[PDB]
């Protein structure tokens, strides 16, 4: 009852950047780039294709940074989300109907307008940290349990 995704942070030594969601699940906060994986899909394939489906950009290196688990109470599937990192990317960020990308300086980054969960394991990613979490949600803007920890291996 769990379902693949990817989420990428695109993240370089004094700035990150996140998309402005303009439609659909997380309309309204500033996001990653990420999505569902397919079928006959790799994981990090999904990712890469995400990032590029969702910011314009291509990205060379992508690394792993996390995994971590959604749970909506109401909701039987369970979101499986694996989180990625890259320094290095070609292209520049393009405006869609769907996404509007926008730089933020680290320590301006825009927690009160991101999913809530964000604000606990984004200090994990700017320290170059790996994670295994799982957050347990009431609706969209309520946690209601979660857990956190650092790991060796994703
Ligand atoms: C920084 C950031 O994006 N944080 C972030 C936080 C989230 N928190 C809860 C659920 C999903 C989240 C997602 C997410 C992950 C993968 C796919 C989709 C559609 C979403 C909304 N991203």
């Amino acid at each position: 009852a769990s379902r693949l995704y990817t989420l990428v942070l695109v993240l370089q030594p004094q700035r990150v950047l996140l998309g402005m969601k303009k439609r659909g699940f997380g309309a309204g906060r500033w996001n990653g780039f990420g999505g569902k994986v397919q079928e006959g899909e790799t994981i990090e394939d999904g990712a890469r294709r995400e990032l590029q489906e969702e910011s314009g950009l291509t990205v060379d290196a992508l690394h792993k940074v996390g995994q971590i688990v959604f749970e909506f109470v109401g909701e039987p599937e369970l979101m499986d989300v694996h989180v990625f990192c890259t320094d290095s990317i070609q292209g520049t960020p393009v405006e869609s109907d769907e996404m509007r990308p926008c730089w933020f300086q680290l320590d301006q980054i825009p927690f009160k307008d991101m999913w809530p969960d964000d604000s606990y394991w984004f200090p994990l990613l700017l320290q170059k940290k790996k994670f295994h979490g799982y957050f347990k949600f009431q609706g969209q803007d309520t946690i209601l349990d979660y857990t956190l920890r650092e790991v060796d291996t994703v």
